[PDB]
């Protein structure tokens, strides 16, 4: 249920060639914006598999309105995913059938193309700064945010006793605090999603944003808990797989 060594090093050298592509500033004018005024459009996306087979799924691209919320756009289509889940090498699994739905909306309806596209899973708060939403912003050099729903524990991030006790100090929707590596480098944020969830977001850069406006690009979205693009591709792409099978 794990691919040999050998593959895994092919991919860890794959992720090191494309990583010098990232950008981790901003390079949209909303971006810098204090209301992120000419932002229209706002994309997620998610894979949803079966119960029992870990090879059939459903991909899911949509596109919600900003700041209204309300989904223009949604493609769920069923996939053959082929590579299993490793963590840290999560895009090998996802990625092409993700970059397959950007391009069928380009030939569907171009004109919906999203802005920027929320991520179910890390940018560069990843083993080698290089996870699945920065896979997918150099791949479709579209602006990317990576949020995953726990902490990938790398270059010494951990949730420990004292994690924990950060998360308790986050008491307020919208606040936030840095995930600093080893390094010294700030590689994401922790940030609390609505006054009533206690459990965090974990926000990183996927592609062409910085991390505050990321962050707060997030808070925006979060209806719930999970920001309202990557909660409507997950809630579609499972009512997807149920009524299809
Ligand atoms: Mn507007
Ligand atoms: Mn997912
Ligand atoms: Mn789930
Ligand atoms: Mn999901």
């Amino acid at each position: 249920e794990r691919p040999p060594e050998e593959t895994l090093s092919l991919w860890k050298g794959e992720q090191a060639r494309l990583k010098a592509r990232v950008v981790d500033r901003d390079t949209e004018a909303w971006q810098r914006d204090p209301s992120f005024s000419g932002l229209q459009k706002v994309g997620g996306v998610d894979v949803s598999f079966v119960k029992g087979d870990s090879v059939r799924a459903c991909a899911s691209l949509v596109v919600l309105s900003y700041p209204e919320l309300k989904v223009v756009y949604e493609d769920s289509r069923m996939v053959g995913l082929k590579a299993p889940y490793v963590s840290g090498f999560l895009a090998f699994r996802e990625v092409p059938f993700l970059v397959e739905l950007v391009q069928r909306l380009q030939e569907k309806e171009p004109d919906l193309m999203p802005q920027v596209v929320l991520v179910d899973g890390n940018g560069v708060l990843h083993q080698r700064g290089f996870g699945v939403a920065c896979h997918l912003g150099v791949l479709t050099e579209l602006p990317c945010i990576g949020v995953a729903k726990k902490l990938l524990q790398v270059d010494g991030l951990e949730n420990n006793a004292l994690h924990k006790e950060k998360i308790v100090l986050l008491q307020a929707g919208g606040d936030t605090f840095p995930l600093i590596g080893s390094s010294g480098t700030v590689l994401g944020m922790a940030l609390r999603s609505h006054d009533h969830s206690t459990k965090p977001l974990y926000v990183s850069v996927g592609h062409r944003i910085s991390l505050e406006v990321a962050v707060r690009l997030t808070h925006h979205c979060c209806r719930f808990r999970i920001p309202e693009p990557i909660r409507q591709a997950d809630i579609r792409s499972r009512e997807y797989i149920r009524r299809t099978l």
